[PDB]
């Protein structure tokens, strides 16, 4: 087990009684269709069933035999059409499917039925998942359809093949051998994402390189698109707003200039000539120095709509990122809301605003982005981060399912009760045209795709939740563990709980209680809560915590920045009252004296210390849990995870000691005697922050030769 | 077949008659010893024999059975001792071995015998190689001992894990998880190199990072050294001469300053506390801005000897690179010789000068480095390049065996006939005490280690030739092809010949006839023979070719720079006379009119055009040859090599057109009508040089956004 297969491990079912049952139920594989997508489904079922059932199962188009798996749509499988499934099937739409044990012409069968070929593919992966997770097929009758339209992954890959916030190797795309070399890995990438129902990929960095729109690169990108197409995955590209200038074709990129409009129209025509079902563009504009419409005195709708107009005749969409914050504002938290609310309704119907889960930047816990509850006339989609920019690169274990679930199940009160983030995304709150979620996965050429084996679980949960936003982190973890490691109950339960606590542990010894942005800048590996004096205050740590001898926290109530007024009234009320604000968010909204007593009875200083130390204890407990699983996991992955957990524990201690000693230096209060005193002093950990290796190829910090 | 095993593919012997024979001969594996090295040999033989013979062969220490393979030294195996090998073993020295079919108390055996455990390891790999290449064991009786002491690989790896001139992925060394995670791949790396008898590795870039000498990194490096030790591979590190300053411990790095001498002595003590058998240091000093003794007004012996004195008590050596050339000299060709000749005899006995095969920089063909024939009182070692900095990265097929063989068998006439480079390296010509060869391999995390599958053949040849410098490129290719792909004679012959011509093809489409240094600077992927106006003239192309309307070439005879006088008289005489100078070197030493007639009857202009076109034809012929091998190669590697060869042909045409059109523009002569004429002009290929993707993560050109 080297992780290359991820969760698509088709090894013989270990429970011999269950294996025999599956062997009796699925003796043949019947596939009448022959489109590329049906062929991909058939190939997946052949390899998967053959492996899981430990016998040769070959897809055939032959007279139906007793005890067959029969797959297809009414349009390509006369057997399926003969069942007259009618409305029940039709209601599942263009990507849904029905899995059902039934009879056809007196033969015992299990069907994978859908309206479209991609629905057959998705259903086929679910059928395999049922076997992989040891679910019974007897009396099976289950249907499913995705709850979001655009279920996409994002890769922050540079064309040099270095990945920005990439902890899993070089970019998968081997530009030097494209288009000529159609690497098997491109197909395996497509299988991985299609197994989750992911139907789009943005393959290139949002800090966008204009070369992707050149013929040289489009020929390469078209080869990738061709590999992805049978698996239902559309190609998207991040674009550079200044491309007309970069190509030397126009002396401006102003979206109101007719020459610019024409440049993008012509470029779209070129793209669609290479990739006829091209998805569209992802855009990071006017953010962190990236070009945009504001560079020409125009607004984000004028810019987005210009691009959207170019893509509309071809059916493309524009994912326009709302991650924008100008140096000039008083509270970064308020930025996106204040920038985009005036434009609600001004975007074209093929523009979708892509908004991060929170208003800052993927911090271990953030309150929900206010835009989701405010924009009632604009298409929106969520952006989540899987790659562990803020959760420890490839060395810490941090299953992200609980972060995604927490977000999706958050009640916003946008139009009263029931206005959860997931319901908003689905279109059940505000009537909308385009729905979706994007996940920043940043895998690479490492054998196991993700570096840390458990980052696979985060990618898994993302895709499952993009399909059904009400799926819990626990449900996704149970599935992933069974598919990836073992179906043994004694293994599943403790490792599932280990996964479920890992997100909170990462919060606890980095920045609990609503603290945030305490990372070393800009590499983000280790602690630096003392960070100050950067060219912009909102890039520092002190800006956010505002720690002093008297207290800590950032006042965003009516008496401070009043960011709470950007939320619906029930949220503003709940979060603005000390009696109701959740402690896990409190310092986002309140500057509190250190003597404030928390629910536990500890004062705020004591609680801060308690949480930091709790995070380390949680890591140690994870180590003990993992050691107890040796009998159930292959030796190689066992050893790898064990080692990584040791690194994590060392780094968690460094985080805890650095932050506690730093906040102590400001508050001037003792660490209670029942907590182990840090091994060294504050200056020592400032030295460690300057000298501890940063394990990422992209960020310049990994090249830093500082030794003191 | 994904190339992870390289040439250690232990698949069942395909010839059923030969397989039966091996099965009869080796029925058991007898191993009395139990040191880490013997254990590693036993493990290799268990896996190797079991795979090749298709039956379970387990190493055991038990009463001898008939038809056993018996391994050991007289010290650890009484059976081996009983054979009383005597003088037979004495000739093998510390690393050699004897392989022999014989008898022990009437039992039929094949022995792997040596004086040392590492000798048994090397012998064990040779035994496996005999089976892998389908050689008979009946009547086997052979011995071998390495001809060079230090048989080392070099890795230009930065600590951020980006490899300089690295076309095969990120650095193997996962610093973020070391020392905790002892990845299996570290052991596989050791197996690969030990299989060739390679006994040392320099793991870090010659553009040296001082962090490697810090405790943080020494702990990590020690883990790697621990993984390598049972395979006989010692650890070496490239050092930064300014380290005492970088650590903030001394305000100078002058090697004559007692504080500096002490700094290095104390640092060596620290290294050896972690790695008790540490090999020593590799040094790039006073070259390309890297620090060195000359920065303190001292000479290279003063610097090298200071380091050597620090290492001497512990048995360490200093590999001091002679790759040095200053911007203000008349002819870069003369640089290293004029720098180091005055220092002959001034270096300590534990210093070895590491000299590239030629005096410029690993160009497709260079004359031998004059230092090899001139330094008679200094230890020397050769530096070869395997990574394809100048042979097309990971997209061109370029077996380097013929380059290495051509070098090693070059007659220098240093001290009579037989003064070949190989004999000089062996120490027999000048009678020196430390000998070796280093190969710059720059592998990475790509699944097949080398990116292009055929780069594996160059690594293979390097190691074979480091063991025996008279091994031919053809012999090593025959072995490698059998081990890596197939023993079918109809496959081996044409593919061996394709390999053998590939180096010359790469000379021909780039820079034939003694031309050199025509690459795009500094990325080195594509053509740029027009290159001029760089901050140093010796980094340009025009500096080397001196092409004009009247002629081309660089006068290094007595009437020019007189670099020929740096060579022994017979070489100066042969190369200085137009009647005897080899055409494949001619423009290195003569500036010739375009009307000079070559041996073919063509004038020099016509000959230049002929060679450039010939290189492209040779690539097209390699494509046809490879296509003919589809029945003998697995589909995946077949497809990959086929595609890469397409990329190579496209790039070869670009090289040909660019260079022929460039030289035409200067000479003002027509391309003979029989050749296909380019259709675009020279400006078009200058535009392609600025815009064609450079496929390497490290060099900044891969990030260039130039589009015109
Ligand atoms: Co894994
Ligand atoms: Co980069
Ligand atoms: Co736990
Ligand atoms: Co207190
Ligand atoms: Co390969
Ligand atoms: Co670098
Ligand atoms: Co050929
Ligand atoms: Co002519
Ligand atoms: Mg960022
Ligand atoms: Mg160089």
């Amino acid at each position: 087990e080297d992780g290359y297969d991820m969760w698509l491990r088709y090894q013989p079912i270990a429970d011999q009684t269950l294996l025999k049952t599956y062997q009796k139920q699925i003796r043949h594989l019947h596939v009448a269709g022959d489109s590329p997508t049906i062929n991909a489904a058939a190939a997946e079922l052949q390899r998967g069933l053959s492996g899981l059932l430990n016998k040769p199962i070959v897809a055939r188009d032959e007279k139906l035999k007793d005890y067959s798996l029969v797959i297809g749509t009414p349009d390509n499988s006369p057997l399926i059409a003969s069942l007259n499934l009618g409305e029940r099937l039709q209601a599942l739409g263009a990507e849904g499917y029905l899995l059902e044990q039934t009879r056809i012409n007196k033969r015992h069968v299990v069907i994978v039925a859908a309206n479209s070929d991609v629905g057959v593919l998705y259903g086929s992966f679910h059928l395999l998942r049922l076997i992989q997770t040891q679910h019974a097929l007897e009396k099976l009758s289950l249907s499913s359809a995705p709850r979001l339209q655009h279920r996409v992954v994002n890769h922050w890959d540079n064309l040099n093949r270095v990945v920005e916030r990439g902890y899993a190797g070089l970019s998968l795309w081997d530009w030097g051998s494209l288009p000529n070399y159609l690497a098997p890995r491109y197909t395996d990438y497509a299988r991985i994402n299609a197994s989750l129902g992911i139907n789009g990929t943005v393959i290139n960095n949002v800090n966008a390189d204009p070369r992707v729109l050149s013929d040289q690169f489009l020929q390469k990108i078209a080869a990738l698109a061709d590999a992805f197409r049978p698996y239902g995955i559309k190609m998207y590209l991040s674009i550079n707003f200044n491309s007309p200038r970069a190509f030397g074709d126009v002396d401006t990129a102003d979206p109101l200039d007719p020459r610019v409009q024409q440049w993008w129209k012509t470029r779209a025509q070129k793209i669609y000539s290479y990739i006829p079902d091209f998805g569209g563009f992802l855009v990071k504009a006017d953010s962190e120095g990236q070009p945009g419409p504001q560079g020409y005195g125009r607004d984000h709708a004028e810019g987005a709509n210009m691009l959207a107009a170019a893509l509309k005749p071809f059916g493309g969409v524009v994912f326009w990122r709302a991650f924008v914050y100008h140096p000039d504002i008083e509270d970064r938290f308020r930025g996106a809301y204040d920038e985009f609310m005036p434009l609600d309704g001004k975007f074209a119907d093929n523009v979708i605003l892509q908004i991060k889960n929170g208003p800052i930047d993927f911090q271990p816990r953030e309150p929900f982005s206010a835009l989701f509850a405010g924009m009632s006339r604009t298409n929106m989609m969520m952006e989540f981060q899987i790659t562990q920019e803020y959760f420890g690169f490839a060395t810490h274990l941090a299953y992200q399912g609980p972060l995604f679930e927490e977000s999706l199940k958050t009640e916003t009160h946008a139009r009263g009760e029931g206005s959860t983030i997931g319901n908003i995304l689905e279109g059940k709150v505000f009537k909308t045209r385009h729905t979706g979620m994007a996940g920043v996965i940043n895998p690479g050429t490492d054998r196991n795709w993700t570096g840390h084996p458990f980052v696979q679980s985060s990618w898994y949960a993302f895709g499952r939740m993009a399909w059904d936003h009400q799926i819990s982190a626990a449900t996704a973890a149970d599935e992933w563990l069974r598919m990836t490691f073992s179906n043994q109950p004694a293994f599943i339960e403790p490792v599932k709980q280990m996964m479920l606590v890992s997100r909170e542990a990462g919060v606890n010894y980095r920045s609990p209680l609503g603290l945030t942005h305490l990372y070393s800048q800009g590499d983000h590996y280790g602690p630096a809560p003392w960070t100050d004096d950067l060219p912009r205050a909102d890039w520092t740590a002190v800006y956010y915590h505002r720690a002093s001898k008297t207290g800590i926290g950032f006042n965003r109530t009516k008496t401070g920045s009043n960011a709470l007024a950007q939320y619906p009234e029930p949220i503003a009320k709940a979060w603005g009252d000390l009696n109701s604000v959740p402690e896990d968010l409190i310092l986002w909204f309140h500057h509190l004296s250190w003597d404030h007593r928390m629910q536990s009875g500890r004062n705020l200083w004591q609680e801060l210390v308690h949480k930091y130390y709790q995070g380390v204890e949680q890591v140690r407990a994870m180590q003990r849990t993992w050691d107890q699983q040796e009998a159930y996991v292959d030796a190689a992955r066992f050893a790898q995870v064990k080692a990584l957990l040791q690194v994590q524990e060392r780094e968690a201690v460094r985080w805890r000691n650095s932050c506690v000693l730093y906040f102590q230096s400001v508050a001037g209060r003792p660490i209670p005697a029942n907590y182990e005193q840090p091994e060294h002093d504050l200056e020592y950990y400032k030295m460690l922050a300057r000298t501890t290796y940063v394990p990422e190829p992209w960020h310049p910090a990994s090249s830093s030769r500082v030794l003191k």
